[PDB]
């Protein structure tokens, strides 16, 4: 059975579960059971899966390699699956909560789920914390009798810790640290002297490289009781800088990707995101440049956005971009290198997340 | 130590450790770990503590029937003061959340937290995250070595989400159930078919109850080491039955009684919420007063929300609320018998839980 197809199918089995559930354990009445199912379908699916097919790529390659009865190798891909799922509604929460966070229109060529007529942010709210409950709820059906349980949500919540702190750096990057204050309106930095390589990278590790790859790497091991075949430090290494590397892409394709292809229109610019292009604009721009950077970033009207498009392009920041993706491609490919002596397989596996990483 | 005492003392310690571990580990700068510092203080702060207070009464009655060295008097005291702050912290998850998807406007005489002038809604969101969060991390810290850590943690995760799905219950209560769908703006029922005393009961047993009274009260027993000393099902029915008399007194409180003693301006009417007073009111109602109370239900207009004040004073209500009363003070001493037949120490904590209830 092929990996997406597998994948799919235990979506439509776990979902009936949880609605089912719903249904003989929660009093829910048909309607809301709907509403429920379609919130689940719309919050959930329609993207690539990279996260969830992780973890099963990463338990496939050990199947390969380590002999089990074949129910055995059936409820390691289960277990897989059911685990990618998690991180997929996991990552369905944050996309939810960050959408009415932002103010968000579009994202994927539809509408976010708060803006959806019957929804509201009212119930959106809600609903993304009923999409991170569902993750428990998962864990806690699936893996009851197994061994990986407690690693695995102890895993699991750390990594969500992480990426609230992370959202917690990205919303407020482009205060000044100094100023930050519950009983004052935040201005918005003057002197940019927070936007550094260094805050960046912390904004960036935390926000996002903990759940889209440290999480569905672990969890692959840990489904396959195989977290004594690496060395985690290594495997934290790299998918950190795999990460790091997944959100600058993103965050060159807010400004520079066209709205169809991107399915939002980016607004890093008017929101004075601490994006990868701020940083690396400022880290090479001269005195007249920086100023006209400080008289237009973070602004709604479209001829001060234009301006800030201008001085990347202006700035040769694709130059930038190829030594960033060098230097990366060098030391991702290092730490492979170090994964091998312990695990060729999982090796191998983190070099097809790279890959997939890096084409796109 | 007198309990209070210990209890706020945890705190101090909790927030200690939280704050530490986020310099530690998580890279926070100064300011910000004081944003956080201030948000705890603001949110889990200032209430009477009445749930996280129920598990450290529990234990003391346990611990006062039990044998154990004084050390292991004080690591279950410190144990029970640790999970009551769980549930302070998730309350305070929950408020948060609830007063940005409600637009509130205060809380306990001051601000909603979102409306804090350096907050806002876009931090506020990720805040709330964060407390839920800090529940587990002090849990995972905590009990580490505990042999109730698994069990703990179990029942905390169904608590959670059957207190989202109380919620969906709670905000979806004014709409037809047959009408309800993602892609169609949401009109008001205009029948009130679904204002019943089953529909009322099923949204207040989910909302409020097993955060308010079954999560202390077997969080207790789970410290202790004592569940085998309750049967459960009791545990469960007394814990939903003073629970719903707990919501229905908060219903009668937001209509009557004073803003500057309710810390808020009541909206249940014009928020069309299905109060207890609402459907009180239609189970006693003739034609023409239920014809009134749909011209004027669910709407701001203050001459509106008035005429369905006129309409539950002249409705006496109060005697319907004395008979309710009655009747689930009869029903809770019955399971308080039922619950010294094998712990009258937890039967007598229980007892003290329902005066605690019964008498604000
Ligand atoms: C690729 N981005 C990574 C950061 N994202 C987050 N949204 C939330 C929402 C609530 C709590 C934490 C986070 S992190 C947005 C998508
Ligand atoms: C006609 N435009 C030319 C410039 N655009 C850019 N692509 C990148 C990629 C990486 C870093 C910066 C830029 S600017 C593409 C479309
Ligand atoms: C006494 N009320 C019980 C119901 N409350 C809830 N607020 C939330 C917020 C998010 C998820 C679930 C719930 S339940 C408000 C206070
Ligand atoms: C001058 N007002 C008279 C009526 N108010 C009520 N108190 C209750 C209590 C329980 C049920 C209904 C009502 S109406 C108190 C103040
Ligand atoms: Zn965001
Ligand atoms: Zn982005
Ligand atoms: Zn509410
Ligand atoms: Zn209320």
């Amino acid at each position: 059975m092929a990996s997406m197809e597998r994948f799919l199918s235990v979506y439509d089995e776990v979902q009936a579960f949880l609605l089912d559930q719903l249904q003989s354990k929660y009093e829910i009445d048909p309607n809301r059971a709907r509403y429920l199912r379609i919130m689940m379908d719309t919050t959930c699916l329609g993207g690539k899966y990279f996260r969830g097919m992780t973890v099963v790529n990463v338990a496939e390659g050990f199947l390969a390699v380590t002999q089990h009865d074949e129910a055995t190798k059936e409820r390691i891909l289960h277990d897989a699956c059911v685990g990618g799922w998690m991180i997929e509604f996991l990552q369905a929460h944050y996309l939810v909560e960050d959408d009415i966070m932002d103010g968000s229109v579009m994202r994927r060529g539809k509408p976010c789920w708060y803006r959806f007529p019957g929804v509201t942010t009212q119930c959106a709210i809600n609903d993304g914390i009923i999409l991170k409950s569902w993750t428990q709820i998962m864990a806690w059906h699936y893996f009851a009798d197994r061994p990986f349980l407690k690693d695995l949500l102890c895993l699991f919540q750390k990594v969500d810790y992480a990426t609230a702190v992370g959202q917690m750096y990205d919303v407020t990057s482009m205060c000044d640290s100094n100023k930050l204050d519950p009983e004052v309106a935040q201005p918005m930095t003057t002197d940019f002297a927070e936007f550094t390589p260094a805050i960046y990278k912390r904004i960036v590790k935390y926000k996002t490289t903990f759940y889209t790859y440290l999480l569905p790497l672990v969890m692959g091991l840990l489904v396959s009781e195989a977290a004594a075949s690496v060395e985690m430090n290594l495997v934290e290494r790299v998918a950190h800088l795999i990460g790091e590397y997944f959100q600058v892409q993103d965050d060159v394709m807010d400004c520079f990707t066209p709205p169809e292809q991107l399915g939002k229109v980016g607004t890093d610019i008017e929101d004075a995101k601490c994006s990868w292009l701020a940083v690396t604009f400022l880290g090479k721009a001269n005195a007249a440049q920086v100023a006209e950077f400080k008289a237009n970033y973070g602004e709604k009207d479209p001829a001060k956005v234009a301006v800030v498009k201008r001085l990347y392009s202006k700035a040769n920041l694709q130059a930038d971009f190829a030594a960033y993706e060098a230097e990366v491609v060098r030391e991702v490919e290092s730490l492979i290198e170090q994964l091998k002596v312990k695990s060729p397989t999982f090796a191998e596996s983190v070099a097809v997340v790279w890959e997939k990483t890096h084409k796109r």
